[PDB]
């Protein structure tokens, strides 16, 4: 418990789940809504995927 | 610049960039020409190649 010659400086960071408020005005963005497009991914024998 | 007692043939190849006159006569072939198939190979989402 004798210092040595050099004093520390610790440094850490603190995580912290915090529940926000977004705001966002009115005519904020334009948007382009297209129409759905459905393919065949994997078409394995047993069980097709899409 | 002595001529030794042997005499030497050289061979040498040259390759010559041509061209070619092409003939046919009339009705040589027949061509049987049919109807092509269609078929969409890739379905992708942004454009379709057949």
């Amino acid at each position: 418990k004798i210092h040595p010659g050099v004093a520390m400086t610790v440094v850490r960071t603190d995580e912290i789940l915090s529940e926000n408020i977004l705001f966002s005005s009115r005519a904020s963005t334009s948007m382009f809504i297209g129409t759905p497009n459905v393919s065949r991914r994997e078409a394995r024998v047993d069980a097709v995927t899409f």
